[PDB]
């Protein structure tokens, strides 16, 4: 590669392996990337109506997948808003549905607040979050949560697992199993009678040992020595732990006031030891630090608050923090750009003391999120819409624009003297759409899997929203929907000693609706599918026919609510048929079946009833008029003929 | 790498070993066409749809506007305007991406009483307008009956400073808003406007000029209101707001070839304030023919009034589908030809709005397809595709019958000065597409160009080698059967400007989610975010109507409602017990008396057949006089089904 | 890439950054002795395209795949694990030289035994001959694999064909005779017609008789009234393959057994040796019993007699130990690949004989090649031959199983000449030229298991590959539902490798549409998404609300709208309310809305509601019986009541009968 100063860009798209240091602004180097120059390239990995963003800081690695949570909602607040995340299982070329982690609060409606998180991440073999409840009004922080599961994990171990006759207790021995009371498991081949199938942990003895309960005792001594076997978790049929995190809440006394957690690392993942990023912005002055854990595992509830020095707290929001060898590392968003800006930050003693290097030129906001490979921190960052990035730059909102990308590479093997002489890169460029203040773009997240590194963030794309139009109420079904959607830029960070495992995507998507075209000619979708809206069709048969050909005997159609109605429309060609036929034959007429017919109010005769039985109506039970000594039984014109009754006296 | 030169070859080379290179070749003898190789040109190929309907003639009605490229084109089943619409796909990606198709037009209201349906190749934007030339053409013979032209404010948003007034005790509110291209009945919406009244959805009342417009207030003004110094938001609701629809007169076929038309055809404006625009015709039904255009002096005042300005005969013989642009007060034209064996198509130009112009025929008869194109600094991009393989060059026979790689080829033309001749012109084969060949009709082609930014778009059509099977079971064109048609839309993007930007492509790795955005709930279940409806029929294993929406909230009333002229609930006849054949209705939640009253109405095939029964643990009740049907002729109560008891007000039966 | 190999190759102490390299191979012995090459970008004019993408355990294209009149086959088993439970033969198919593939097409339906006789279908041999698709359709046991019978099942290809002439009927025959050369057709297949010239040959017709190769009749509605010869006119002709009955034939003896010379374990691969008289091979080998048997089953007339072939083995020497042949014939000599099923035992074989399978010449591929099939095609004088590990590290001889942790797989492929037929494959070099994933949390690997086919200048090896998502079979889905989490990571690929000059300019494109073949969704004028298909749910759906309208694409409302239930006996119910638990009833209303005021009303009340278990009929225009109306049980149940009297009955006798 090469780099060279220029007074004007050149036609990037021309070159290869080149690089162009360019000021746009007088002062303000920054260098812009042609083709080849890193080994990195952008793929787009959530395509939906909702306003998909915010991965900051939340994204890992964990057991060969790539996370990457987000929150799928309609706009800058918690309406609507589901926590989520997207997978790849084949190193980030192609990546999953989106998952909801968490419901819609269940206090909605109730006290409008809603659940929103910017810190997740693995520690010990458990998923742990910062999920956050806020208002739907204003968006302060109402309280805030810690939450962990046992990750989704797999074990192929060899013994380990005892009962002695006449107990219940099995007891399991699984190095740094993770798992809590109440956590859901399955064995197979466990080579002890009773250890089979889905279980819960009943008890935990230490790192390595926890038992579950058999359905009845065992009747000899069981030691499964030199069998190997096999456990999996379940993490999604495992209750969450959640463990309310004191004064972590909005409070106007500047030194209680939380305004986000954001981001998540591990310091000693056996102990449960790890750090949650977290500042207020709300009130001044400004905190800006961690909530170190000491023990999560056996004491959630309990953190300090370990905050950088003063003059880098001031504007400034968001911390990205990563601990490596050692050594506590932490960048800052910028929150101004008239004042100094995003801080780099390094700490020996676990956030008790800082050393600090700010980035020149006001850096801003942008949380900047890192990973260290080797000696180096690839440290990421975008701008919300075009011409932002650079220090004193205005803001450019309320018209489509081409947001730059930025990377810097920067050498830790010891601690740098200055970043005065920083190289941003600009890497990639990014759509903002305009037609709202707010941008997705950037609010992002880095992992590293093997040989790749993953900078995960928001861009948008020219399709407008409608808030200004018609659809103020930012319904993502309407139109275009919202334009927010994630992309990653994936880095390679080290030698590629493989052939290329990368492939071209020429299926037929499958997943979200997996349909089949079938021997009859029909497409068949092979999932059970909710569909949270209202739904129309031409014709409805309800089938009662599963997939391997096994026909129910009973079909059926259920209704929720307090009531169901099954109503017919006013008819648009002939409104005076109006009517319901119910029938218990295959078509409305009397050879068929037996049939009820309930007129509408438009019918030539409105809102008549006939039943319709030629084999016979009957009732099981007392038939009676609703009020009493009002109602004809026949008339004068439709007498029935003759009534049977086991007296023949009428009581009056 | 042939540093981007070119070669005279006796032969086409292995062209995938190079780069930078095209080679000149003869196929057919006396008719060089240059074939490029990977890198030659900064362009490439994306597939823009992928729908079973037969999706074709983006001709010629391509445009970008606000940021955003529109690919109109027609989705239907055949050559013909069968179960057609007039639809569009957009990108917001500067055409990495594309959307859904949208319907635009709907199938035409008299589809089956008059036997005709809708039918677009003129469309674009004008003065903040979408404009169309919507046609009727009957189904039977594609003959055109009447043409409207449609408009509709296009989408936008604007963020102005000040310009609503209200005076006291008025409902009027006056709004300044520059070249705001609205109608009254038009929709719009206002946000933070610091002027009393003026908020949310509202409708134009009237127009007072170019810049400036009213509104009515639901209220009287209680004060003088001017929000001069305030910054406000402002959008058209596009598809809230009706669409003005005027007929054309005399455009329609005719036995007279002074009035004929076949086809209108592509769109360009003149002057965007004054509405002045022209759209491409031409008569190929009635010799002679007659091809040029109908131009349109001012179409927002008067949209019914256009002149016809025609070429001269020797250029529109054996010609159709005029491409039009106008730039920098010149007006450019060019044609299809419509036989291998005469002069085909012709460029033209206009310095008089098509009163006259200046011919260069193209040699070699180039025949069969549009050429549209883009004027960009001194060069014409003008495009064109073969219909099936080996038919561009001049003579040549129709191939069809048979799949083949039909060739896409450009050419660049110099009109800084308008050149002396065309006999020189070089067309580069840049792409090669698929005609299926199970069927004479192909989709290949019949593009559309337009520009945004520093990309040119060649959209336009191609197939692919799964048969529609027309001839086989599927004569009906039925698109849901098998893999319906293999008609898709293209976008060949060309860069033409120096990329003064770090690039902004992507690979696409995401599930798709917009056609029927999926999530995995916290119930582990896929849950559909949107609304659906299904035009055909559908099967389901079994059914809950839930009434609970995305915030949880859970409606007390959940509904099932049927429409027609009267709705059935019917039961099949069961495939493995027909004697149990019964539809039981339940007021709870199983079809047992512990769970809620039931009615069972037996079918014919039931044991029992075509009897009712009421189940109702709580008592059955009538609200109304209850009544056989027929006088004198049905029981209550039979022989072996004696009632208890009776009782009633009077003890005395009426006889 | 910062180096240009130039297409040479490197000898390498350990593996360098191959991502950095164009054009470029390097020799290295991961394990002693044993030399691989691997090859960078560039290297070879080939590519990685994945084909399917469902959550169905998609796997075994082996050994199927074929191209037919311009479009890529990519036959399958679509199922939930290595077994029949629940599995479909399928197929996704390419129209575009194989950039982007179809959705799957189910080609067998569930066996309809599946329940009573715990059996269901399974493939690995199919292909064209003569114009007619050929596959040997299984029926395998759910419980332990094993087969109990075979078929060969058949239809006419899908095809068009523009003739001319050829028509002819005489004046007051009911018969027309069609002359249409290598017509495939079978008595019963489903033909159509248009623009014949010949009167009463039109449409959708059914073939009445076959007369030789390439002559067959239809039967006339009604008989003809003049002589009619379309001799000079253009016609145009199709097949209908989905509406013609399959020829199903038992293949007799073709099933497991303790007899090693009937036993079959898998049939696998077809190849055509004459296509005009319907002489093809299929695969085969014994593995269940020893002494194993592999060979072909050989077919000398499979239309006329598709009962009829003979077994021809391959040497003891070279079945032991193996599996799985893949057969292909090319200018007289047939050639076979084995699998090798041991890792520390002699493994796949090429051979190949000139005498249709009766004698073979063989040659041992080095270091025990196993675990994997070995697809091929023969371009020009080279066989290329394909293969892939089922885990990382599995390739070379004597290496362990590596189970249970996911890994990266590696995919070779090697060119034998065979037109000078190697004295030794001893300096075979394999080159792998891409990886696949193992994703670990199962025994079992999808990984290859692959076919090889071709399309003009571009062969196809089209094949299995895993991601990392787990299927949870150990953790909560045991039961293997697909629709559960991430379903099954197995999926198809498809390396598309350049094997002539490409003289044209290219036919490639970047995919960027809405996908919409599965559901198709347009957004209507209305503002809402509207699906262009009939669709079947296989599974429970809930939906917010339900309107059904009766109104199709071009406008044309229904009179009667209908919803139908299938079953025994239908059931409409009302679930217990979670808000108020006291209304719980069900309304059937004949107005749009539940009030009298609109319509009729039925209310059904619940047990739950405040009273429970009435019924109430609402109808303010007269209530309506047409038939005697009577209770249930005999003097038990009253007509009215004391406190619900009613006011006055009306009867042609006013004497009650008892
Ligand atoms: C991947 C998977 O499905 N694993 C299951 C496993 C498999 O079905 C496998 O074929 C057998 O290892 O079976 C598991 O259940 C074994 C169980 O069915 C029997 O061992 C069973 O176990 C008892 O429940 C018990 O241990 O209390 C009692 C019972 O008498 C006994 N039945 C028989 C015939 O032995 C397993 O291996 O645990 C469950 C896995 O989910
Ligand atoms: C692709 C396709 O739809 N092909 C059909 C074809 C075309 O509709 C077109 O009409 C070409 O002829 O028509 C076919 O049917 C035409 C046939 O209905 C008429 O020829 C009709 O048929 C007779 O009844 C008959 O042959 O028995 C005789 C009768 O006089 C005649 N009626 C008229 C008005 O011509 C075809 O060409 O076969 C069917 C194709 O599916
Ligand atoms: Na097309």
């Amino acid at each position: 590669n090469l780099t060279f100063k220029v007074t004007t860009l050149p036609d990037i798209s021309k070159f290869k392996n080149a690089a162009f240091v360019y000021e746009r602004i007088v002062g303000q180097p920054l260098t812009y990337v042609s083709e080849g120059f890193f080994d990195g390239n952008l793929t787009k990995i959530t395509d939906t109506p909702f306003y998909n963003a915010w991965t900051q800081d939340k994204t890992f690695v964990y057991d060969n997948v790539i996370y990457a949570p987000f929150m799928a909602g309609e706009r800058h607040g918690v309406q609507n808003l589901h926590v989520a995340w997207v997978k790849s299982g084949d190193d980030g070329q192609t990546w999953s549905m989106p998952e909801w982690l968490t419901p819609i609060h269940p206090d909605y409606t109730a006290d409008k607040v809603n659940y929103h998180c910017m810190s997740m991440g693995v520690c010990g073999n458990r998923l742990y979050a910062v999920i956050e409840t806020r208002y739907l009004s204003n968006m302060r922080l109402k309280k805030a949560e810690l939450w962990s599961r046992p990750m989704p994990y797999y074990r192929r171990p060899t013994g380990g697992i005892t009962i002695s006759s006449g107990s219940t207790t099995a007891t399991i021995v699984l190095k740094k199993h993770g798992l809590k009371v109440g956590d859901a498991v399955n064995f197979s081949n466990s080579g002890a009678t009773g250890v089979s199938g889905n279980m819960t942990v009943a008890s935990v003895i230490n790192k390595d040992t926890f038992t579950v309960t058999l359905a009845r005792a065992a009747t000899s001594n069981i030691d499964n020595t030199g069998t190997t076997w096999h456990f999996g978790t379940r993490f999604w049929d495992s209750p969450w732990e959640i463990t309310e995190l004191p004064d972590v809440a909005y409070s106007t006394n500047a030194d209680l006031c939380v305004t986000e957690t954001h981001s998540f690392t591990v310091i000693d993942d056996d102990n449960y030891t790890f750090a949650v990023g977290y500042h207020n912005g709300d009130i001044s002055p400004r905190r800006l630090g961690i909530l170190y854990f000491n023990n999560a595992y056996s004491d959630p509830s309990s953190f300090t608050r370990r905050t950088i020095s003063q003059e880098y707290a001031d504007n400034a929001a968001e911390p990205c923090i990563k601990y490596y060898d050692g050594i506590l590392y932490l960048t800052t968003r910028g929150t101004s750009t008239s004042a100094a800006g995003s801080t780099l930050a390094m700490s020996a003693d676990l956030g008790e003391n800082w050393n600090y290097l700010r980035f020149p030129n006001n850096v801003h906001h942008t949380n900047l999120p890192f990973a260290k490979v080797g000696d180096y921190l690839y440290i990421f960052g975008t701008e919300r819409s075009f011409g932002e990035w650079e220090g004193q730059e205005l803001d450019n909102r309320y018209k489509g624009t081409y947001p730059r990308t930025f990377m810097c590479k920067i050498n830790v093997s010891s601690w740098p003297v200055s970043l005065s002489n920083v190289q941003w890169f600009n890497i990639t460029d990014q759509i903002y759409q305009g037609h709202i203040v707010n941008s997705a773009c950037g609010v992002g997240s880095v992992c590293v899997k093997d040989g790749w590194l993953y900078y995960i963030f928001g861009g948008e794309d020219f399709l407008s929203p409608w808030s200004i139009g018609d659809n103020s109420k930012k319904l993502w079904y309407k139109h275009d929907g919202h334009p927010a959607d994630l992309y990653s830029y994936r880095l390679k960070i080290t030698e590629h000693d493989f052939v290329s495992r990368d492939f071209k995507y020429g299926a037929t998507p499958n997943r979200t609706l997996p349909v089949s075209m079938g021997t009859d000619g029909v497409r068949h979708v092979s999932a059970p599918v909710t569909f949270d809206n209202d739904v129309q069709m031409y014709s409805l048969t309800v089938t009662g026919l599963e997939h391997d050909g096994t026909q129910q005997s009973a079909v059926r159609v259920k209704l929720d609510g307090d009531y169901g109605v099954i109503a017919k429309n006013i008819p648009i060609k002939n409104p005076s048929e109006q009517r319901l036929i119910l029938c218990g034959g295959e078509t409305p007429y009397t050879t068929d079946g037996s049939l009820l017919q309930l007129y509408g109010s438009n019918h030539t005769y409105p809102n008549r009833a006939i039943l319709y039985a030629p084999g016979g109506a009957y009732t099981q039970n007392n038939f009676m008029p609703y009020l009493d000594g009002q109602v004809s039984l026949g008339g004068a014109s439709n007498r029935w003929s003759e009534v049977y009754a086991s007296t023949g006296t009428i009581n009056t």
